[PDB]
């Protein structure tokens, strides 16, 4: 479950929560189920704790977003640790990134979700991807710690 193509459904997922279009195909995993609860109350937080930093800048575009993305997921993560708090916050992020574009984004187009997820699980899989697996992966590692006891 660490490499992309499970990644991606995650990354794809949360964006399809945050702009209210859940696929009506079989319908979101149980790990996708618990991270779209706990990243959206990270995303709420952050969008609260960002607010003076998003309101100076308009995501006109996906470089945009990426660049962004960037910025924030750099300091995250420059100390080297990593945890699945801080994995958590990617996710919130794309999140209030597909909302800026929605509103921003100088020439809208639906696949426009997709390009965010597959720079998001690029990012994961690349920053994260081996420290996800040694942790139990995001079946035993994410799903244990986060799931309701
Ligand atoms: C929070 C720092 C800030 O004001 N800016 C504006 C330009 C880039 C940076 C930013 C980073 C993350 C989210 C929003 C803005």
């Amino acid at each position: 479950d660490c490499e992309f193509g499970y990644i991606y459904r995650l990354a794809q997922d949360y964006l399809q929560c945050v702009l209210q279009i859940p696929q009506p195909g079989s319908g979101p995993s149980k790990t996708s189920r618990v991270l779209q609860n706990v990243a959206f109350s990270v995303q709420k937080e952050v969008e609260k704790n960002l607010k003076s930093c998003l309101d100076n800048v308009n995501v006109v575009s996906v470089d945009t977003a990426r660049t962004l993305f960037n910025q924030v997921m750099e300091k995250e993560f420059e100390d080297g640790i990593i945890n699945w708090g801080r994995i958590v916050t990617i996710f919130a992020f794309e999140g209030i990134l597909i909302k800026k574009l929605l509103r921003q984004q100088i020439a809208p187009d639906v696949d426009t979700y997709k390009e965010i997820s597959y720079f998001v699980a690029e990012f994961i899989m690349n920053n994260t991807g081996e420290w996800i697996r040694q942790n139990g992966g995001w079946e035993n590692g994410f799903v244990k710690k986060f799931e309701p006891k």
